[PDB]
């Protein structure tokens, strides 16, 4: 408690000793309150008019132009689990860690890694003040003086700076200096692939939405029963101090300043949260915590990805009825879990596709379904289910949802077998509509619009609606003008090459589920959904308003050509049948 967090909240204190005040209606029971300060301040989200006006049948659908407008679960508190489900979290935790690392080194993420990261835009989430963007402080040896500070403060055994601002979400960003120093410690979850399936089973880190409904297909092929799907509720307001401390246990894996760095990390930071909130009553009040996730978006995936890992693993030892009880573990039913794992414990995290929170198990049979007594103990509630009804399996792999999809058996016309994502296109086409951030010039809209355009050409081909709008954007965007994305899966549509050369790259070449390796020579080889397929999935194709769409398109490519201006353009619609004269 109140010395490891005592420093960060007199440095605060401090920085605004002419405001200080222990105020009387704090709205806090499960935070920890210290005080408040004065502030005054808030990023609603804009529309690209390059995709509206090439998507103009979509003008008039509520679940598209809906998506453009527009705190009571993290003042929540998981009760700390029984003794047995401790005792099975904490052995499950540390066979997973020594499976992960069977064939990694954990190792320090580096300055250079992480000045390199911040310069091609990734996102890391941080506030901008000493200095102006992320790009600034990155090029000045006055912050790593700021950062190195720290550092020493960290190896010390106390920190200074390392303080979360909060603005089912609720995103809690950190100074840079202090998501470096997070970076360099844990990076190596992420930048060496821990996750991925080749190393995890489970994991899909790295995959691509182009591989996940191979996976799934894989994971189908097992002998067992029903495919479950169960969404947590919250997941990020469920993660228990036992959690972040099965969590830390990736430290027995390390050595010298990395154990240390990574220790003050889980300490310090991800087990006695500090953070700095708005309340427009407009405030900054302190409030603290020793539990619930709040890490970065990048390391709190593969961090969700574990602890998800564990829990389901759990999970299906209460189906097989490895153990009994949960209140208190026997010393039999201890030897009886160790058994299993190493007996069986590999061959069941190939029974899972885990993606931080979100997860799909093909368990041995359908005893899972009910097996719910772990689960809820863990805090790892179901959502839209009472909490001991049992679990609803799904019979056919492609009506599985995993990361926002479902999966098609899509039959090419020489006979090879794609497995293509989708999803309910008013979806697609309400997220492309949208352009994330304030000064944006015609030209960055445009290159933006063309990246989404690119994306659906490359994952949702087979869709009518998305193949034609995709070449009617890179019809209306200058042939040679570069895709952006300001918070950047694998995103191979991120290239100024010929599609058609990155669909046979992806779709035959580098396919490990494609066994003939012939290329595809053009755009008509490729096969759509059936016609009735794509409007169950959403698709305007039968209506009048999408019919006139697609008949008088040039003349949409033309007002968007007019607006940019006289560049160089290429026509991409005789790519399709139709258009093709
Ligand atoms: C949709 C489905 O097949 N099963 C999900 C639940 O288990 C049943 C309702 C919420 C959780
Ligand atoms: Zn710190
Ligand atoms: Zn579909």
């Amino acid at each position: 408690n109140l010395d490891i967090i005592g420093k960060r909240i007199e440095k605060i204190k401090q920085e605004h000793e002419t405001s200080w005040h222990y105020d009387q209606d704090h709205p806090y029971k499960t935070w920890a309150y210290h005080g408040s300060y004065e502030t005054k301040q808030t990023a609603s989200s804009m529309v690209n008019g390059v995709v509206r006006l090439l998507t103009k049948p979509w003008d008039i659908i509520p679940m598209v132009t809906q998506m453009a407008m527009t705190k009571e679960k993290v003042d929540t508190r998981t009760q700390e689990p029984k003794e047995g489900t401790k005792k099975l979290m904490k052995i499950t935790a540390e066979w997973l860690w020594k499976e992960l690392g069977k064939k990694k080194t954990p190792r320090m993420c580096t300055r250079e890694e992480f000045t390199r990261k911040v310069r091609s835009n990734a996102a890391l989430g941080a506030i901008f003040n000493k200095w102006k963007s992320a790009r600034e402080a990155v090029e000045d040896s006055g912050f790593w003086e700021l950062v190195d500070k720290e550092r020493n403060l960290h190896l010390e055994g106390k920190c200074e700076t390392c303080v979360y601002n909060m603005m089912s979400r609720a995103i809690w960003y950190m100074w840079l200096g202090a998501r470096f120093l997070e970076f360099e410690a844990l990076g190596f979850l992420n930048e060496d692939h821990w996750f991925s399936r080749e190393n995890s089973l489970s994991g899909v880190e790295g995959e691509g939405l182009h591989k996940l409904g191979y996976i799934l297909r894989d994971v189908s092929k097992k002998e067992g029963g029903a495919m479950y799907a169960d969404d947590t509720a919250g997941w990020d307001t469920r993660i228990t101090l036992e959690d972040l401390k099965n969590e830390e246990m990736v430290t027995n894996h390390m050595e010298g300043e990395h154990k240390k760095l990574a220790e003050a990390i889980f300490k310090l930071t991800y087990q006695n949260k500090v953070v700095r909130v708005q309340r427009p009553t407009t405030v900054m009040d302190i409030i603290s915590r020793r539990d619930q996730r709040g890490s970065g978006q990048v390391v709190t995936y593969g961090l969700n990805t574990f602890t998800n890992m564990e829990a389901q693993l759990i999970r299906q030892m209460e189906g097989e009825g490895v153990f009994k009880s949960i209140q208190h573990l026997t010393v039999t039913e201890e030897i009886a879990v160790k058994n299993w794992l190493v007996r069986v414990g590999r061959e069941r995290l190939s029974r899972m596709a885990i993606s931080g929170d979100d997860c799909v198990v093909k368990p041995l049979d359908d005893r899972f379904a009910s097996a719910l007594t772990a689960l809820n103990d863990m805090g790892k509630v179901r959502k839209d289910i009472q909490q001991w009804e049992p679990s609803r399996g799904w019979n056919d792999w492609t009506q599985v949802p995993f990361c926002s999809h479902h999966f098609h058996e899509l039959i090419m016309k020489d006979g090879r077998v794609l497995v293509v994502p989708c999803r309910n296109q008013d979806e697609l086409i309400g997220r492309a509509r949208i352009s994330q951030g304030a000064g944006w010039s015609l030209r960055e809209t445009a290159c933006l619009g063309k990246s989404y355009a690119q994306m659906w050409s490359l994952m949702y081909f087979h869709r009518r609606d998305l193949r034609l709008a995709a070449n009617a954007i890179c019809s209306a965007v200058p042939s040679h003008w570069v895709p952006t994305s300001r918070t950047t899966a694998t995103h191979e549509w991120m290239t100024t090459e010929d599609m058609l050369t990155v669909w046979n790259r992806v779709w035959i070449q580098e396919n490990p589920w494609m066994e003939d390796k012939t290329p595809v020579e053009s755009w008509e080889e490729i096969p759509y959904l059936g016609k009735r397929e794509d409007q169950w999935c959403g698709s305007l194709i039968g209506l009048t308003s999408r019919a006139t769409w697609a008949k008088n398109i040039q003349t949409a490519i033309n007002q968007v050509r007019s607006l940019i201006g006289n560049e160089e353009y290429t026509d991409y619609m005789p790519s399709m049948k139709r258009f093709r004269r």
